[PDB]
């Protein structure tokens, strides 16, 4: 049946966005077998979670600036 509204224009010019903590997580294994996807690179997710090649590499960017504040928290955070 026909269960996917393809009226892309009905909406307005604002709407939060998020991910499945699935893309986002695959998407974030993603980083792991790789720390600088490409066109190519990239891809092999668009397969996993769809998440558009380049979307794929527009997301990297939110992180590789975060990814860098994890490292710098993780540990056990507090005091040993």
């Amino acid at each position: 049946g026909s269960h996917m509204s393809d009226g892309l224009p009905n909406k307005k010019r604002k709407r939060r966005v998020l991910f499945t903590k699935a893309q986002t997580y695959e998407l974030e294994r993603r980083f792991r077998q790789q720390r600088y996807l490409s066109a190519p690179e990239r891809e092999h997710l668009t397969s996993l979670i769809r998440l558009t090649p380049t979307q794929v590499k527009i997301w990297f960017q939110n992180h590789r600036y975060k990814t860098k504040r994890a490292q710098n928290e993780k540990g056990y955070e507090g005091h040993p």
